């Protein structure tokens, strides 16, 4: 089933009212925050909260851009959740679940804990119906010109199921 998942309230997320996400989604997009990483609950909560603020105040997004985030503490963090539209990839925000690893992974990849959490989340997504049974998995850089989710992480997710080979 779905891994733990720490809620928005847990990281003192600014409350908003954003466009709704249309489920089921047809894709999963692996992203990396490209910023600092985190190894313990409190640190990750902080980093996630800062990203929301940055996305809302200087990027003008309606809320944090990712549906979910994954830390090196192996924990899954709720972004805007399953039901809100994302702000992570042009042309895919209404049909793709954006999952972002907290950190910068071009050279070194996320630990096994982080990776496992992602796949378990992905698994419950398709099982729960948040994703179509024939959904497609892809990396950020496959869709737009972006240095995400990092070659290291890319090489990893490229081997997961439903990856758009
Ligand atoms: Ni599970």
């Amino acid at each position: 089933v779905c891994p733990n998942i720490i809620k928005r309230s847990a990281w003192e997320a600014r409350e908003t009212h954003c466009p709704k996400m249309n489920l089921p989604a047809k894709y999963v997009i692996i992203i990396h925050t490209a910023g600092t990483s985190c190894t313990v609950s409190t640190d990750c909560q902080t980093v996630v909260r800062n990203i929301q603020s940055f996305h809302m105040d200087t990027r003008n997004f309606c809320d944090i851009g990712y549906h979910f985030l994954v830390g090196q503490d192996g924990g899954v963090y709720e972004g805007v959740g399953w039901h809100i539209q994302g702000s992570h990839t042009y042309g895919f925000n209404d049909i793709a679940l954006g999952i972002a690893f907290i950190g910068y992974f071009v050279e070194k990849p996320p630990n096994a804990a982080a990776l496992e959490a992602a796949q378990d989340l992905i698994q419950c997504a398709v099982v729960e119906g948040y994703l179509t049974p024939n959904y497609l998995l892809m990396g950020h850089s496959d869709v737009v010109n972006i240095l995400s989710p990092g070659q290291a992480l890319y090489n990893i997710i490229s081997t997961w199921p439903h990856f758009k080979h």
